[PDB]
């Protein structure tokens, strides 16, 4: 509820999560993956952490992989396109090219109206900037898929024990209303 700890993965669109957050009453604090060792976290005292976008892979994303296997179970996460993919290969997830590339564009994605999408239009129209998506098949037991392309492409996933959620999309709104209603649901969880 309070104290967020956002983790910059080197993208303009971690600041857009800042102000989006900040609206909706959270203490946040943002923190780049290359400046910060688990150590560091305990210190900052998160009661929710959320990993940003990045023009990276998880494997160059620092320390990103190694904060979702460590805090997984122990406080909530968001995972945001590279954070939702940094989720699925935490757990041995595979990470494929898209059927196409997407540079910016809004597109109709149908999902299961829980997590994220509590109280959420179906189908929802959401603006993507990602190349890679998590490869089905290879999706580990532990998640479930919650949203999903037209061209049936993953685009989010829950865990279905611990409080850790990933969208591949960009949430990009909070002046939306249905907007709004998707960082709160994580917020006020």
């Amino acid at each position: 509820g309070g104290m967020i700890l956002l983790i910059d993965n080197y993208d303009s669109f971690t600041w857009n999560l800042y102000q989006y957050f900040c609206e909706l009453g959270a203490d946040v604090l943002v923190k780049r993956n290359d400046a910060l060792t688990l150590a560091d976290i305990d210190a900052l005292k998160p009661q929710k952490i959320v990993i940003s976008p990045g023009p990276c892979t998880p494997d160059e994303a620092g320390i990103s992989l190694d904060v979702i296997r460590h805090y997984a179970g122990r406080l909530p996460i968001l995972g945001v396109c590279l954070g939702h993919q940094a989720m699925a290969q935490a757990f041995g997830g595979k990470v494929v090219r898209a059927a196409k590339v997407m540079h910016g564009k809004t597109s109709p994605i149908t999902h299961n109206g829980e997590g994220v999408f509590r109280g959420l239009a179906n189908p929802l129209t959401v603006t993507r900037y990602h190349s890679l998506v998590v490869e089905p098949d290879s999706l580990p037991a532990c998640f479930d898929v919650t949203a999903w392309s037209e061209t049936r492409e993953i685009m989010g996933i829950r865990h279905r024990q611990w409080d850790l959620e990933g969208v591949q999309f960009h949430p990009e709104s909070i002046l939306s209303e249905q907007g709004h209603q998707l960082l709160a649901n994580f917020l006020h969880r």
